[PDB]
DNA sequence: TACGCAAACGTTTGCGT
DNA sequence: TACGCAAACGTTTGCGT
């Protein structure tokens, strides 16, 4: 089709392809000729065929996990936004973490010759750590560890430790002394991550956790809503709770309202992540912050680098959690002997 | 990268070619060579080569409004399901009801050659129309109208008006007649056609809507956070309230129970959506159900049938909202009196 | 000066044999 | 029998003039 404008501005295909990247000087006639014919043919340029003869699709695929998830679709949008900026296009893919869902996503995006890939599985098996490795060739960067497991790929890191350590501090500050804990899955840094360091605050404290407190979550407000459950469904409880994620924490709420509980009054609730709407969760939610954004376009720039600056040497950029104070706790009974 | 496979295995490219999509019949040992090259070399065929040569991208183009907000999120995670089953791949864009933003993606997409168009951008100006045409050679289905409003498109049609007078008939029915509602955009289907379903609920009941009862708002939490407060710090105050959107309405309860308010002892409210967590408001949120992923599914279907049965004529399903009683609504003052 | 030539990018697929 | 030939898809870009 480019050889159907030519012929209609009489001019070579060369000449209409410079005008239109602008890529060498053409005389102003030449040039509205072209544009005239460009809009009378009512012309699409083909990004394939282009992409075909300069090597490069100036696409970027993100294999994800889940796209629905307030945690996840708040990155997600962040991620669009910077590819939109720089004139990227983002293929979405979610992988469920399933491997042969993810085998499949992954070979589909090299087939599509995506420029970089982003990468949030969440948790990373071997065989994933060694697919993903299959492709070294395209430039990467994992999003989602708390360290850097391989040295083929840039990470961006959150400091998921040192969020739930100030957690703990909180409490601990705040007066508290009986707690519990909802963790998300042990296999993610935001699970395995944060409760650890939310643990270590609590040594440091002397503060034990009776393993009767601390309830496995999956991040979904169903997991919240159980393990609340299960742990005011005791005979004695805690008085305040840590919740490893502001969704599974929204669950969690809403079980104590069900058992006819008060929050903070109660039991108080921290969570983690500060989502959108957390401070519209009844009560307004305190919790831990992660700087979703941050975490979006930090990645999409180390990429963008590799891509561009052709890097080569892995890289990894930390991030940091921050407390946001909102309404879901109170003071603990041990907070005047301080 | 084709040719070298060829070379190792010592045949020509065409039957590479071949045992890539068995295409023909091969001889098992020319077959096997091929495997093995193609294993050694490490090959990853090029989509884009081919792409160009067939004249099909396999992969689609949602142009979406924004991704982060519960209701759109979870279509969107239903429609990427959809394209992996069938193989096609998902370019999201959101154009946050920005023209040049939309003009902009629109571009972009029909330059990288998606088979066909996923189309959710809520407003519909003139303007917009008026792009949209443009392109109506790109296969494309809009998945938010209420009506069809252009003969180039597949539409799926929600019936947002019946899912509004169904609202109100439920309050009405339970006792209620003094109302509130926290509609949504107007110029959008979700707001201005549930709200007219609404309104003939009432009309038809014989209660007024006092002008100071309704108030517009965003889809976005802070904006049902501001109506509740403004319906509720009034002289006179409804004893239940219709919002427009679950996020809206989990707004909207924050507010209530900051201001003290009950629910739903002080004031009932029922929302619009049933979003995936909906249930874990607090309480429990009645509302209105939208089938988000028949809405995914179905959309993605006429758009594969235009595809590939290359239909022509626009076409247009209907889906339907459903009520869903949880813990927000109670009985009103003239319950018993019916 | 301001532009055109032709090879090249990586596959597919209608004829042949 | 089981496979190879060469044109074609739609751009880009190093030489020339
Ligand atoms: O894996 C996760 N899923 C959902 N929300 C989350 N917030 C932190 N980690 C997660
Ligand atoms: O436009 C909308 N935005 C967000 N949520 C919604 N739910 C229905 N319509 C909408």
């Amino acid at each position: 089709t480019i050889k159907d404008v030519a012929k209609r501005a009489n001019v070579s295909t060369t000449t209409v392809s410079h005008v239109i990247n602008k890529t060498r000087f053409v005389a102003e006639e030449t040039r509205n000729a072209v544009w005239a014919a460009i809009k009378e043919l009512h012309y699409s340029p083909s990004a394939v065929a282009r992409s075909l003869a300069v090597n490069h699709t100036k696409s970027i695929g993100l294999l994800a996990t889940s796209s629905e998830a307030a945690y996840f679709a708040e990155i997600i949008e962040a991620v669009e936004k910077n590819c939109f900026q720089k004139g990227y296009t983002l293929i979405l893919g979610n992988a469920w973490n399933n491997l042969e869902k993810q085998r499949a996503y992954l070979s589909m995006m090299a087939q599509k010759r995506v420029d970089g890939l982003l990468v949030m599985c969440s948790e990373y098996p071997e065989p994933l750590l060694a697919m993903l490795e299959e492709y070294r060739h395209i430039p990467m960067v994992v999003m989602d560890w708390g360290e850097a497991k391989a040295d083929f790929t840039d990470a961006v890191i959150d400091n998921a430790f040192e969020g739930g350590y100030m957690a703990g501090r909180y409490l601990i500050e705040r007066g508290h002394r009986e707690i519990g804990v909802i963790p998300g899955p042990l296999e993610r840094n935001t699970g395995a991550g944060r409760l650890a360091g939310f643990m270590k605050a609590m040594e440091e404290a002397m503060i034990k956790v009776p393993e009767s407190w601390i309830v496995q979550g999956d991040f979904e407000p169903e997991s919240g809503y159980r393990a609340m459950q299960q742990i005011l469904s005791q005979p004695h409880r805690p008085t305040a709770v840590f919740c490893g994620g502001d969704i599974m924490a929204m669950g969690a709420l809403c079980a104590a309202d069900e058992m006819g509980l008060r929050v903070p009054q109660d039991v108080s609730l921290i969570g983690y992540d500060n989502v959108r709407n957390a401070r519209y969760f009844t009560p307004a939610l305190t919790t831990i912050h992660q700087p979703k954004d941050s975490l979006g376009e930090t990645a999409f720039n180390m990429l963008l680098d590799r891509i561009v600056n052709k890097r080569e040497e892995p890289q990894s950029i930390e991030v940091h959690p921050r407390l946001i104070e909102r309404r879901s706790v109170a003071d603990g009974p041990f907070r005047d002997y301080r």
